């Protein structure tokens, strides 16, 4: 009888059933900090090309969208594209053996053009299907072995989170320093390399193909006057698949007119997209809850006494 | 007495009250696949114009923002706009009868310019209020009868969802094939026409004015060791109003300098915006929950025996 | 005994425990309305400059991302930037006393360039560290005293919210008029000045540095056939910090080629970002819930009779 009561009180205190539970409504704002300089040479379209320059903050990041920001880590540039007819890039399914090899008015899913039914020569007696689209088509090329945005990990991000709860009627807002698991857990500025070290994923390896990382924030807050604890817990987990179109990459174009001719530049962007997740639990003691718990435990105690 | 107990156990098993319930934290990544070629001629500004060309993946879509992507289906192009003074486009409230007809320093909500108080001639003794803004103003014109992006329905979208739960400490990640309601429900690649066929909304009709469609995912997962079921359920529903500024459309500009003169191109974009929604329910059996349910049913059984 | 029963029924009716509770899944679409004309003169780079013109809808706003839109209120323009070497802008940590004062191959966090280790003269015997990046670097300059987008408050925004619930199997969709707290609470068109008047924050003061505002919507809906109440409640709260890199601002660039030379224009954007939040509570009466509540109150009544 007494043991059932002590265990009921201990379980109720451990689960905190007397305090009312409610979700948290958060609004996040992020500011990217740090710049990187790319000075690597990679051949393009059969010709060796040298790339050099520095990327400002606005060059490698977008504004926060849906409580999540993106950061570039690698890219493939294609300049001078203009609508027209050209032979498709050589692929396992793009090479044509004869003129009538390909089908007219057909567009493959992987191909970025609609075939006109003509077998043309891309380079030196190598025939692919004549396609109608942005010419020339971007070459199928793996991400560069060294991630162009090598200095991306040394970057530091600033995350400001505003918490609001309807029942509480309060809003909680979350020196230059880098967040550390134990030394400095309060610093809201994070080093990407520190995050990937938290998740155990190589930043240099992921930056080549791209990735999707998210920052999880847990709130174990209780509105009780006695034990008032409300501190943001920072947990990190990788959303990308790892094993592996893996990583994060999309086609982004910039259109310009040259010599009275419409032109477009297609850029394949590989990067890491961070999703800021805010999950919290609020608990403001309510008399009805305590009365319900007591009412439920009373029967258990009585049955324990009956045996 | 016995019937009340059997009904209590049957109801508890049907509602699954013994298993702990928790929400699901998801992160979605989408990749658009497919291209369309537009070769339609539509008159513009009183002159017949011919439009032809193919649109790549980067041309008709944006990067995923807020777990939702947008896909263009129709557009109205306006080129050569530059700041200055010009007569407003003829409308029910823009035509001026006399010079002093319009008010100086006034800007109507529907109008995109601030009137200077001068009644000018747009074309052939037709007078509208002189306005200061991007000139010339884009003409009020209905969406083209045939949706320019006819081939949009044949497109295929790839959706990858990563599920994470705090109490479970696990992450679940969700061949070229098209998803089917019964034949192939596992294929994560979707044909837009298949979605609109699921919702029963004509794609060709909606593409003209634009629309907002969302993909709902339901999770009826249970963490119990006995019955372990965790499969993503795909439900589809149209968020747009249908009846009807209906549809989805926004003004998107691209600024270029020509002949040492600042210029801007205004494009009215009509398209369908897909919102990926992830709703799930987790249930990991907890002793406290079962004890609470039993404690609540005990009183009901006793009262049933008392009668 | 009787008082405990009457109080139990009154408390159950007040808390509405018999009705099933469920969250709400919303999809929001926003359309910005109104235009502003900027005709202010502010000196730039030691030279007085005059700015004049009108901004269309597409100029000061982006498409809705993550159920939240952004509206510009102030900006700093920097034109002609091109990659190269140049002296950094004079700052407390950028001025070099001697040639060997600065460290080679070092980039400060606040600085947007990587120092080459050379002490150069920015203007008249004033030495800063030679940096490699976008040249010339944007000058450190406070936001203009008068917010360039003065007419932003007079703007009107249209918000359309679609509500969906899985258990209810229904979708609820939410004349030109401005929403008022009491006169016209149904008008879905909002005047920004009206919002900031609701939150008590000066719009003219915030527009200079920028801000983050959110529109909260509460749903106290009950699916009971007797008392069927389901009306959207509009509550407003400011997410920005106020006290204070405060406000909302980001670097946004536009790249153009001039005289066969790659060039970029960096624009520091200050604005207010509105986050549309949808929180609701659904309640469809369930027999199991009522039976549970009654079972929990029965023990309390019996104990009250025992005394
Ligand atoms: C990130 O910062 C670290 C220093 O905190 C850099 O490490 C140095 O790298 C240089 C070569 O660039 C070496 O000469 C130094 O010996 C390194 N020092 C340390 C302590 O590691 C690192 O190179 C930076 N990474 C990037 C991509 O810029
Ligand atoms: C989408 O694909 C279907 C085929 O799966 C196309 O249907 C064909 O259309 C052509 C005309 O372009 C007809 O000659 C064929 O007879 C059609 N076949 C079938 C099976 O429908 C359809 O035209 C495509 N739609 C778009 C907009 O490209
Ligand atoms: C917003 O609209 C109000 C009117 O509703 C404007 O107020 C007028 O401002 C002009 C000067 O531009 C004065 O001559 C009038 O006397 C004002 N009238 C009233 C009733 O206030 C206000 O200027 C507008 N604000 C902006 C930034 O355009
Ligand atoms: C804003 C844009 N950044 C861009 N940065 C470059 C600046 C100079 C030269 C470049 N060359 C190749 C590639 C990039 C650049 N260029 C564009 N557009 C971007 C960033 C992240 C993801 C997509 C797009
Ligand atoms: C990225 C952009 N796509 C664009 N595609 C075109 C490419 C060539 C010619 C065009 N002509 C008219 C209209 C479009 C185009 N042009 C721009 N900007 C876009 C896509 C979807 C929604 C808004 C904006
Ligand atoms: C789309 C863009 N608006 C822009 N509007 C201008 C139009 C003409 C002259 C300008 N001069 C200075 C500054 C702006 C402008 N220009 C660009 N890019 C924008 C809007 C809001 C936030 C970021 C970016």
């Amino acid at each position: 009888h007494a043991l059932v009561f002590s265990y009921i009180s201990f379980a109720l205190i451990s689960d905190k059933r007397y305090q009312k539970k409610e979700p948290l409504i958060s609004s996040v704002h992020t500011k990217v900090k740090g710049i990187a300089e790319v000075k690597a040479e990679i051949l393009e379209n059969g010709m060796k090309k040298m790339v050099s320059g520095v990327f400002d903050t606005a060059d490698y990041t977008f504004p926060l969208q849906g409580n999540s920001f993106f950061v570039m880590t690698n890219f493939i540039k294609t300049e001078g594209q203009q609508q027209g007819l050209c032979p498709d890039f050589p692929t396992a399914r793009t090479i044509c053996s004869s003129d009538r090899g390909c089908k007219k008015g057909r567009m493959d899913p992987q191909s970025k053009g609609i075939q006109t039914g003509r077998c043309v020569v891309y380079k030196e007696r190598l025939k692919t299907c004549e396609v109608s689209a942005w010419c020339p088509i971007e070459e199928v090329k793996d991400a560069p072995r060294p991630a162009l945005l090598n200095s991306a990990e040394n970057f530091t991000v600033l995350i400001k989170n505003n918490i609001d709860f309807p029942g509480h009627n309060y809003t909680t807002r979350n020196i230059t320093c880098t967040f550390h698991k134990t030394q400095n857990p309060q610093c809201p500025i994070f080093r990407l390399g520190d995050i990937f070290q938290e998740t155990g994923d190589s930043f240099s390896d992921v930056a080549i193909q791209g990735g999707i990382m998210g920052i999880e924030i847990y709130w174990d807050c209780n509105l009780d006057g006695w034990f008032h604890h409300c501190r943001p817990k920072y947990s990190f987990r990788r959303l990308d698949d790892k094993t592996t179109y893996p990583g994060y990459n999309f086609r982004y174009a910039k259109y310009y007119k040259e010599n009275n001719v419409e032109k477009r530049t297609l850029i394949k962007v590989f990067g890491i997209r961070f999703d800021i997740l805010v999950f919290g639990t609020g608990g403001k003691f309510n008399v009805i809850q305590l009365a319900v718990y007591i009412g439920s435990v009373i029967s258990y105690f009585g049955l324990a006494t009956v045996f």
